[PDB]
């Protein structure tokens, strides 16, 4: 099975997953310089304050704080997007050390964690049917740097020794995802694929340009988690992130100069 190891890494995703060659693969390097400023951009619209998120889930790859998506609760609009968008599930991939770890870089820099705020078209009726559409789902990305806490993310850290394990999930109710947030929305956008298996094309991305500051005990305590089942040998979840792929026939755009 697919993962992020010595045999399984991303660099064999493709024998499963033929599509990790594909055109429109993600994440990308963000090369500020040559992103273009778009004025038609319109500034995203992040509606969160229903959010209802239900449970916190280490699925073995990372763990997904999900949210109730059967009403509009929890949605972002705007931006580049058309119509609206259904926060679904956020997760984080990082590193095993502060230096590395998120999935996009900005200018080759690579930051300690990214946050991934998943959100599905809501013409689609639902997420599984959004993953199939090229313009399916929105998923907004938020760099996490070493620095001061972010008080917002602590009662995610607080929850984690509960999920340790690949298929444990835990009661994580009234989570208010407006906590992770920066204070700008600017943001670059490209069009791209789920960063892991099965790396469908369906998504607008939309990575913000302001990065949140996490504090080192908090990117450690991510770093405690286990990729693999109770009873199994333990391995760290770190270093659950793709490397950059070719950007190929693809323009970012950003929404500020
Ligand atoms: N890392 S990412 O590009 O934000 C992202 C977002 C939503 C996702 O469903 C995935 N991929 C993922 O969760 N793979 C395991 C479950 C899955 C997801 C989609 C279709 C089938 N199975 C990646
Ligand atoms: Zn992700």
């Amino acid at each position: 099975h697919w993962g992020y190891g010595k045999h399984n890494g991303p660099e064999h995703w493709h024998k499963d997953f033929p599509i990790a060659k594909g055109e429109r693969q993600s994440p990308v390097d963000i090369d500020t310089h040559t992103a273009k400023y778009d004025p038609s951009l319109k500034p995203l619209s992040v509606s969160y304050d229903q959010a209802t998120s239900l449970r916190i889930l280490n699925n073995g790859h990372a763990f997904n704080v999900e949210f109730d998506d059967s009403q509009d609760k929890a949605v972002l609009k705007g931006g580049p997007l058309d119509g609206t968008y259904r926060l679904i599930q956020f997760h984080f991939h990082w590193g095993s050390l502060d230096g590395q770890g998120s999935e996009h870089t900005v200018d080759k820099k690579k930051y300690a964690a990214e946050l991934h705020l998943v959100h599905w078209n809501t013409k689609y009726g639902d997420f599984g049917k959004a993953v199939q559409q090229p313009d399916g789902l929105a998923v907004l990305g938020i760099f996490l740097k070493v620095g001061s806490a972010k008080p917002g993310l602590q009662k995610v850290v607080d929850v984690l020794d509960s999920i340790k394990t690949k298929g444990k999930s835990a009661d994580f109710t009234n989570f208010d995802p407006r906590g992770l947030l920066p204070e700008s929305l600017d943001y670059w956008t490209y069009p791209g694929s789920l960063t892991t298996p099965p790396l469908l094309e369906c998504v607008t991305w939309i990575v913000l340009k302001e990065p949140i500051s996490v504090s080192s005990e908090q990117v450690l305590k991510f770093r405690k988690l286990n990729f693999n089942g109770e009873g199994e040998p333990e391995e760290l979840m770190v270093d659950n992130w793709r490397p950059a792929q070719p950007l190929k026939n693809r323009q970012i755009k950003a929404s500020f100069k």
